[PDB]
């Protein structure tokens, strides 16, 4: 049992709930919360500008350091870093931007990462201001991760597309 409260479950391991990721890291505290991350990890927007403003930035700084460090992730790669007031952990994951023209093959490999990790609290990859078909990224996720996964879908409107379109 785990302390996840709402989710429709779609299959064995994957489980989806019309919820801001911001709001429901600050209620659960998962041991790992997925940030919609760059290669740059660089936090203006989308999920990340979010997650980063609910850390009064404390992400972006740790983040400019791990880049300082060990230089640009790669598109499909992952880190893991602090989770600050929302997660123990923060897994920053880096799907394909269709918007700057990456592979959407990288998809399958982004999700790869979150199967290092039992429990994870994440957004669609690739979804929102990343340019990706939201459905086709439920399709890979629910393909390709084997470990326990709660999606959190920010809009009510795509949320019920994703339910109802679900195969
Ligand atoms: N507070 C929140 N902002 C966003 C922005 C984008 C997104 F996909 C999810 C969320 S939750």
């Amino acid at each position: 049992v785990n302390s996840f409260s709402g989710y429709l479950k779609l299959t064995d391991n994957v489980y989806i709930k019309n919820a801001d990721i911001v709001e429901e890291a600050k209620k659960v505290k998962p041991t790992v919360v997925v940030n919609a991350a760059n290669v740059y990890l660089k936090h203006g927007g989308g999920v990340a500008g979010a997650l980063n403003k609910a850390t009064n930035n404390a992400m972006q700084v740790e983040s400019d350091d791990y880049i300082a460090t060990n230089g640009p992730l790669k598109v499909g790669g992952s880190c893991v870093l602090s989770g600050h007031n929302l997660a123990k952990h923060c897994l920053h994951v880096v799907g394909p931007n269709v918007n700057k023209g990456e592979d959407i093959q990288l998809l399958k490999s982004a999700y790869e990462n979150f199967n290092q990790h039992e429990v994870l609290l994440a957004p669609l990859l690739s979804a929102g201001i990343f340019g990706a078909d939201p459905i086709h990224s439920l399709r890979v996720c629910v393909d390709t991760v084997r470990t326990n996964v709660y999606l959190a879908v920010f809009d009510k409107n795509l949320y019920d597309k994703l339910v109802s379109s679900f195969l």
